[PDB]
């Protein structure tokens, strides 16, 4: 199984920051055997953080893609599930998938949240956090947080959570426009 | 197809920077499905840009991969194509597969059409002579060149911001990232 | 397309500053010339299990040592024992190993040998905290110790200056590697 989950190529504004249809994420997740490949990337298009400078608070917003256990996404989502399927050769676009539990990160890998010191639960390890840049500009970096499986909203089986902020003090306004990151994970099957 | 296309993974001097062949630039693209996994290094062993220090500028280069509608790599390219091939010296006629894609990643009123400017780069620090106190950066871009009248791109644009006044050899730690491919 | 690995559970499997002091997470997956790996350590005990800007030196090694069938050696801070393929102890993995052609052992301008292209260097995050970097470094096939054919270290350190301390707990690291066949 080499397939690739992606939101599909519909150029509409796909993804909710902080109201219906104000961003377009995109994201590809490519099955490696027990590892996933994956590619992100954000434009906000309409609303609070379209356009970002040191004014807007808080510099941090949340895109959860909550799934359930067939690994199927589910409508409490950000990301709107008209855009996220299988990517194909044929003719896929009316058709919904109906499992997906290999593209899903491992809960033994990354468990939900729930005295010996050999036993300590890591916090960093279900979380994957790095640079990105807006526009690409080496000189407006940004952040992204990825976490598997730290949701519990809508009984979701698994999830993966973006987190994207900045730190960095912007006195012009530049739109929230994010180079693409790299990441990969170990996959429930 | 798993196949990887690269540069071999010991090349000698393939690539300009500033003159024909004063870099060896290591790039390997693994075809995983749709997506491609890339690992990227690059050396300069001449010129300007072979040992670097605060007096140099600019502090910022590009290197071109050109690509035609097949895949094959155009001769405009900083990248010489000679051992530029499959693993496996016939030259390859195609590798459309390894492209980015250019519906993710297309060429360059309604806020609901604004376009992504910053999905077709990657922008990371690297580290010369892999020191934790030598940072500087690579920006990989998709097909965001049109000179030869290319179908698909691939840029590395290299650099650091970093004061050195102790010189070092522009000298990279490898660099991982991955792309939407075209098919 | 197999995948070797620590198991993605370990117990306290590695040698930071004494025997399985951390829990070092590690998957390496083949794909085909390439293999896609992600890393990321807990330290449990010790010296480093929470760190803090009084704690000298702020980094060290975890060195994985391969025989010429790509076997780990016990002289590797990572212990053995469940180090394997995922579902008997493997008997080779030479496709896992780092190419010694694009990663030389260390040992005319034109003939300069690379000393960046063999490390891998990035941010982590303690806690995944993006107020909290530290720093890893993935080297390849720069180790000599007990006669290995080839080695993946990760270094892991940090510079930012902590003065409440803070647990080494690293977010995840994903990186890929030419392999040697
Ligand atoms: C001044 O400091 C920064 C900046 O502009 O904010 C830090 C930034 O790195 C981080 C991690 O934010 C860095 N970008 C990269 C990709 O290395 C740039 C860059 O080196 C210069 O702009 C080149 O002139 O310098
Ligand atoms: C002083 O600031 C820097 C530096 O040397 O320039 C910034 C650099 O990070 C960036 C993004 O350039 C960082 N390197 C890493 C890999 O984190 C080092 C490092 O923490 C110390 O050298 C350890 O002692 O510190
Ligand atoms: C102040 O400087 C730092 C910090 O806290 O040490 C640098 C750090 O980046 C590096 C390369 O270490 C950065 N983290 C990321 C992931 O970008 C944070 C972050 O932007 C703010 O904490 C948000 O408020 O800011």
């Amino acid at each position: 199984d080499t397939r690739t989950l992606w939101t599909t190529p519909d150029p509409s504004p796909n993804c909710k920051v902080e109201t219906a249809r104000d961003s377009k994420l995109t994201l590809a997740l490519t099955k490696c055997g027990s590892q996933i490949l994956a590619t992100v990337s954000l434009l906000v298009v309409t609303g609070k953080y379209a356009i970002i400078s040191d004014t807007v608070n808080p510099k941090q917003f949340s895109i959860k893609l909550l799934f359930n256990d067939k690994g199927v996404l589910l409508s409490d989502s950000n990301l709107d599930g008209t855009y996220w399927n299988y990517r194909s050769n044929n003719n896929n676009i009316g058709t919904p998938y109906k499992e997906a539990v290999g593209f899903m990160p491992s809960t033994t890998a990354y468990p939900k949240p729930t005295t010996d010191p050999d036993k300590k639960v890591s916090q960093g390890k279900n979380k994957i956090v790095s640079n990105i840049y807006l526009g690409g500009e080496v000189y407006q970096p940004g952040f992204i947080v990825v976490k598997f499986n730290q949701e519990t909203d809508a009984n979701c089986a698994y999830s993966i959570t973006f987190d994207f902020g900045w730190g960095k003090v912007y006195k012009d306004p530049i739109p929230y426009d994010t180079s693409s990151f790299t990441f990969s994970y170990i996959a429930q099957e």
